[PDB]
């Protein structure tokens, strides 16, 4: 029937009846196969496609407040015919829009899903060349950045056909800093982008060897070899880090890009796959201040910000790490607010999600949620999300992870 | 074969081959049935008991560095005979000790398992009356408290026989503060102990209506009705809260008990069940400072500590909550350190667990771990535990949860 869910904070109880629509689970594994949709070298078998397709069409037409039965049956038949004759099918623009928001809505790891309906969709399904991808991406970056007043958007490239003509962005995020392996063993820049940075170099990119060198777009169109394009600097909006009290903060010369755009995920809908569909939202403080700046495997500025604060950086029990990270976080939020760039603190975000989750259970009795990802990287139990029991299931439409392209790509030249 | 585990912090990889020994899973559910071992009204069937028993005996004798084959086969036969003739079996003191440490070792939610071998065991298997339980408990509390130099210990009461003669402590923890539903709608004390507090009252306990009134021990022996006993005040060691800078802190009149003792869990071993086996360790800062003091459903002192600090307690984005909780945490650790009471900060604890987990994979290729419980309630990603992928599985021996006794107890008088 349903699964009982309790929020140990307010005490409220919820009944999940939505998980029954799940498809095909191991603790805290970051990249489980169940969340990945790999490559193919043959079209999607009709016996599988037709059912998913029909299923989707029913959902779309089942969303309207004022039912349009006639159109529904019509679309169903037309869709079927199209599959029989073509061996696949094209979604209507209206359907695609509905698909992107649903997939976002069904993203267990996203904390900003309250915005699920506010999303701009760029139809780049008629694209065909790398240069054309690059243009669409730039238009996206420019639209999303909106001079600091960030707007959520997604650019949908041509769906996978046979599997040998896949449109793919080799980057993890559109805007991302480079990571260089310095001469003297030490790393410089974003250590997380080490391997990919090398690739960019192997493809003739000019390594400017700096702390914040924006990586080039490595695009792949219609199954062809990837072409490298440098993002126009005028497009990449950044925020300089300043602390509202510690004037020595800016002396650290820190900064981060204001555009959080996922680039390497696949959009699944009605049996159709979209290997390239970069999407963006706006940042949440802790992402930059806690993960990007404080993770040891990233910029690791924690021990440095410690000394400058005059803390006992050699006595763990002094809770110096807790004190520091909070000021680094204050910096991020402050710097963004000052420079008029959209951003949301984790606390405000958490409440927002609770409101969303609550709205979801009413509207459809459920909300797929990965607790491990939803609870912020600092002050967990301080946020309401921590005390909320959640069920994590894969619905459809969905945004899947993909196998890194450079591992499965069969080179031409 | 094995399951690959990655620590995104250091990059290290681990191979889990221990999960194969698991027994009979839903996101962030706090009390899943898979973790609970309920009541019985009939003995444990021999067909099930004998295999588990044999299995356990093999483990125990399989731990010795210098194998004692003779004794092993002997114990096996003697154990079997004892089961055939008695319909159950008694563990040797040495075996019980081994069982308690293994069960602790196999506690997915415990972060202090590095201490798994340092545990004192009190054999109270020959107990028979409530008053006798009360005496054993006091001896435990006194031994564990050790004038602030906390010692880990466990008192094992008589194992379940038929199921109608169960030894049970109705308390969640040995030392626990009372929670009263005040006249003017407001709660007072520990809101979490509301329902149980009432029960104590229903049994004639004298409600002193205060913020920190230590609850009475509600003991149940040999399946009989529960008898109430008040813990001798001289036994309950407490710490007064003081901040190393804010002299106004002690003006809050806060304090907490120095003894973290689980009282209502069941010990499973070789097919045997121990419905009453209270155990204790020493506190970890965040337990008190973050959960006990800051949770809205507990003492909720966050908004209060905020004002006194002169923070913008009405502007979430100001990160006042983050600033406060850290000072409340500083207080706890400080107050404990000053008053010479054993305690460990979460950071030091996290590293400790990493060392343990690492030692476990070498010693036996695995370590059952509930990430959701292991990662501290504040500064998650700041601790190494956050970046460590973990597998959560139920081994044996194990410490299970039990159904609250007052719900399944058939009263006499
Ligand atoms: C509008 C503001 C938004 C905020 C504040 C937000 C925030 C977040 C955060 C904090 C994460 C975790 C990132 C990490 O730790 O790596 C995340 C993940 C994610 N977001 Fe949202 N998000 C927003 C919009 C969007 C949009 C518009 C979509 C899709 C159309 C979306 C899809 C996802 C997905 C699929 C993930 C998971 C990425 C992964 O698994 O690595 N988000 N988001
Ligand atoms: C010696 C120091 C120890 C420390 C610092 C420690 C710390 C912790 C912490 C932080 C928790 C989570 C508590 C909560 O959030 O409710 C916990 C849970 C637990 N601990 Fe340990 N522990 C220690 C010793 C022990 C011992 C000696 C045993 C058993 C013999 C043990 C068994 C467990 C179990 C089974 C849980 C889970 C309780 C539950 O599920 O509610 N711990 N411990
Ligand atoms: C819903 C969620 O499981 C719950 O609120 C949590 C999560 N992790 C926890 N972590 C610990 N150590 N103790 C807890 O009480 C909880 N509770
Ligand atoms: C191992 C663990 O899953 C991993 O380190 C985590 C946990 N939760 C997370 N939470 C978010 N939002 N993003 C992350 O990168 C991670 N990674
Ligand atoms: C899409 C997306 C991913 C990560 N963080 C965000 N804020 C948004
Ligand atoms: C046994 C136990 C339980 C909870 N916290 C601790 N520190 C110890």
């Amino acid at each position: 029937q349903y699964v009982r869910i309790k929020n140990w904070g307010s005490g409220e109880i919820l009944h999940d009846t939505l998980h029954h629509k799940a498809t095909s689970c191991l603790g805290s594994i970051m990249n489980p196969k169940s969340l990945t949709r790999g490559p193919r070298d043959k079209p999607t078998p009709l016996e599988e496609l037709l059912p998913h397709a029909i299923e989707f069409i029913n959902q779309y037409y089942g969303s309207f407040k004022e039912a349009k039965i006639e159109e529904h049956l019509a679309r169903l038949e037309a869709v079927t015919k199209e599959i029989e004759t073509t061996g696949t099918y094209q979604l209507t623009l209206d359907e695609l829009i509905f698909a992107t928001k649903m997939a976002w809505r069904n993203a267990p790891r996203c904390i900003g899903r309250i915005q699920w309906s506010n999303l701009q969709v760029f139809d780049a399904r008629n694209c065909s060349t790398a240069q054309e991808m690059f243009q669409h991406i730039c238009r996206h970056i420019l639209y999303a950045t909106n001079n600091g007043n960030i707007r959520s958007a997604i650019t949908v490239f041509p769906q996978r056909s046979d599997g040998k003509h896949d449109f793919r962005l080799w980057n993890s995020q559109l805007i991302r800093y480079a990571g260089y392996q310095m001469p003297d063993g030490t790393i410089r820049g974003d250590a997380a982008t080490l391997e990919f940075t090398q690739l960019c170099i192997d493809l003739g990119w000019k390594p400017r060897y700096g702390r914040f060198d924006v990586l080039p777009l490595v695009l792949q169109a219609d199954g062809q070899d990837p072409e490298v394009f440098e993002i126009p600097p005028d497009l990449v909006l950044e925020v300089t880090m300043e602390h509202p009290k510690y004037e020595w903060f800016q002396e650290l010369g820190l900064k981060w890009y204001a555009l959080p755009a996922v680039a390497n995920m696949l959009l699944e809908v009605g049996g159709l796959e979209f290997p390239a569909c970069p999407f963006n939202g706006w940042y949440m403080g802790t992402e930059i201040g806690v993960r990007d700046f404080c993770d040891t495997q990233r910029y690791n500025i924690l021990e440095e910000v410690g000394r400058r604060m005059g803390l006992e950086t050699h006595t763990l029990a002094s809770l110096w790490k807790d004190r520091a990270v909070t000021e680094i976080n204050v910096a991020v939020l402050h710097s963004f607010q000052k420079q008029n760039v959209t951003i949301m603190d984790h606390h405000t975000a958490s409440e927002s999600f609770m409101k969303h989750m609550q709205n979801e259970y009413r509207a459809r009795g459920g909300c797929p949620a990965d607790w491990i990802w939803l609870v912020p990287p600092v002050s967990g139990s301080i946020t309401p999300v921590f005390h909320q029991e959640m069920l994590n299931y894969v619905l459809s439409p969905f945004y899947y992870y993909q196998i890194e392209p450079w591992k499965t790509h069969i080179w031409q030249n």
